[PDB]
RNA sequence: GCCGAUGAAUGCAUGAAGC
RNA sequence: GCCGAUGAAUGCAUGAAGC
RNA sequence: GCCGAUGAAUG
RNA sequence: CAUGAAGC
């Protein structure tokens, strides 16, 4: 689909973890709308996408954005776990983390191993 | 109606402050059918009964019931009142003090007013 | 699965055939909830359990129970034709035969026929 | 939101009707 | 027509939840 | 319970 | 456009 690289499932869960602990001691939009605010904003240190959107309009500019604002984004398989890990009670179609707080170190591990794909 | 007398207000009042201060202290039954069976079991020590109960034959053995256990029984105007009271959300026809607590002499002073009429 | 034997077709439109005919002159409980009373109280001769149960949960119990009450079970295909056999007018999971009526000895061809498997 | 002491869930009995 | 033995109407115990 | 980040209430 | 978890 929309998709322009696979991801790895243990990659995909060290990022969802990431992303509750970072609810914590940091700050993230969650939701579509706020994700690409901050994205156009120049806020978003790392954004989630969701494969299982339909119709894929929805997230299909994020991936293209990102590139352009050279803003790493990385793709999670369910929505409805995302939904999850930003912490809400309905599926969520992307997100993303704009302030690390503490987690300096592991969100840098992290967007490293997504360059290498 | 199954009313066979008019009570002062105030004497329900201070009723329904009374049953209040013994949700919490004491053991209180609610609704006219735990209600009924507490008399019939000779535990229910003061029993209220609502006036605006439709139909009526709903509440109208009470009255009879206690007179034949030496029951005392007093009436209020409304069963929404009496709901509230038992900290129930909803109406409540009738209910019933079981245990006083530690409110022993209130409820000396309460039966003596309703001895009056 | 439940399904600890097979029962070969020949047997099975036997067993409903019996139980059609037994419907009308013994006595016969239909339905995994009536079966089950029945069985735990040690009055059923032989037990019909569906094979095409889903969830299975809800005849799973059956086998293990009629082997600890010493009551022959039976398996057949559709939980429709069960149904059908009992005289009802929607799908039965399970049945029972109480009491045999006039067919004493086709109930104990039929159970002996169980033995075998 | 609705529903519930004018009796919710539940338990036990019942077991083909209900709308 | 819909619904129902994967449990309808129902009786009783019970008493604050259920959706 | 239904609804809601595929965006509630709102401005 | 703003806001972003309630509303019923
Ligand atoms: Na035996
Ligand atoms: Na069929
Ligand atoms: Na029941
Ligand atoms: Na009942």
């Amino acid at each position: 689909s929309y998709v322009r690289f696979e991801v790895p499932e243990d990659m995909q869960n060290e990022a969802l973890s990431l992303l509750e602990k970072v609810r914590e001691s940091g700050k993230v939009k969650k939701g579509t709308n706020e994700t690409t605010k901050a994205v156009e904003r120049g806020l978003a240190k790392l954004v989630y996408i969701a494969e299982d959107v339909d119709p894929p309009e929805i997230v299909a500019h994020l991936p293209l954005l990102c590139e352009e604002k050279n803003v790493p984004y990385i793709y999670v398989k369910s929505k409805n776990d995302l939904g999850r890990a930003v912490g809400i009670e309905v599926p969520c179609a992307s997100a993303a983390i704009i302030n690390e707080g503490e987690l300096r170190k592991e969100l840098g591990s992290l967007v490293e191993k997504i360059k290498g794909l």
